[PDB]
DNA sequence: GGACATGTCC
DNA sequence: GGACATGTCC
């Protein structure tokens, strides 16, 4: 069995899909979606917003995972970790472990989890289906190190794995985003897409 | 008394100079020194030679010392150390602490030492007299990290401070350069030496 | 070695 | 935001 999880996209009996809010790029803002390259541009420790979309509602403790994994098929075996300065730098909310990527705040329901055989990292908190009136719920991620951290990520780009899963573990859902986390998110992607349309 | 380590030079009675190896800058070289702006530019982890020399014999006992600082004085109270990652790197030689910056290769009788108020880092060998028909001793220093290292240096420039020192711990010598631990010091030390003349 | 990268200065 | 930085690609 592979140590690397799947990134294909599940839409599934639910609907699933994510959104993402708009967008620029007025200015290097903290957080942006290119949706022709399928890729958040965020900076370090801000709020990234996603947003769950379901077409029937998912049952009673259904979860929702994000996990990060290298995009590149060079780099897809190996766990993607914070890198040693950010690890020791005490930034810590009390919950996630100082090691883990991917964090997500306000929810009191959060956990942070890592794979007792593939050692890959991944945080859950509870699905819950938007209220009246409101067509999606929203997480809040946080990225704790940038895509160029030495030592981490080391300037390979990563796709964040979000899955929607029932209680007794069943996969519902499956989506997933590329991300870079960098300094100047609003330049990045500008670059980044007339690199596409030019060379692309 | 201050934590910071004097980098008054101080060529004393012996007549103590240090002479640096020639030059370039041909190509994006592994070592080079620019006189004008005293200032070592080189490449992690690779060899660093730097000369000693004397007009009058040192003592038998004596040492020979060599401790980093930051250069600006907005950084000069903070210990020069090793960033988390290459701390981590395991790239030991069996005597170096990983921690320290700055290490000797090639001597039987390297001391790796941290100072018991201040912390910081120093790395001595015994001083000998050349051989003869030689003007000079030549010392191969290390650098272990690179100047723009994320949680170390920080790209913040640093001096080394090199002290010929007695048995009984008498200062009898001191002289200091600027280092830059950087990927292209060819390239660095053009830039900086136009940058002066232009802007200096 | 030239172009590109990507965090930082101002 | 433009210029500069500084490690990496090729
Ligand atoms: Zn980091
Ligand atoms: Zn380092």
């Amino acid at each position: 069995s592979s140590s690397v999880p799947s990134q294909k996209t599940y839409q599934g009996s639910y609907g699933f899909r994510l959104g993402f809010l708009h967008s620029g790029t007025a200015k290097s803002v903290t957080c942006t979606y290119s949706p022709a390259l399928n890729k958040m541009f965020c900076q370090l420790a801000k709020t990234c917003p996603v947003q769950l979309w379901v077409d029937s509602t998912p049952p009673p403790g259904t979860r929702v995972r994000a996990m990060a994994i290298y995009k590149q098929s060079q780099h897809m075996t190996e766990v993607v970790r914070r890198c040693p300065h950010h690890e020791r730098c005490s930034d810590s909310d009390g919950l996630a472990p100082p090691q883990h990527l991917i964090r997500v705040e306000g929810n009191l329901r959060v956990e942070y989890l890592d794979d007792r055989n593939t050692f890959r990292h991944s945080v859950v908190v509870p699905y819950e289906p938007p209220e009246v009136g409101s067509d999606c719920t929203t997480i809040h991620y946080n990225y704790m190190c940038n895509s160029s951290c030495m030592g981490g990520m080391n300037r390979r780009p990563i796709l964040t794995i979000i899955t929607l899963e029932d209680s007794s573990g069943n996969l519902l859902g499956r989506n997933s985003f590329e991300v870079r986390v960098c300094a100047c998110p609003g330049r990045d992607r500008r670059t980044e897409e007339e690199n596409l349309r030019k060379k692309g």
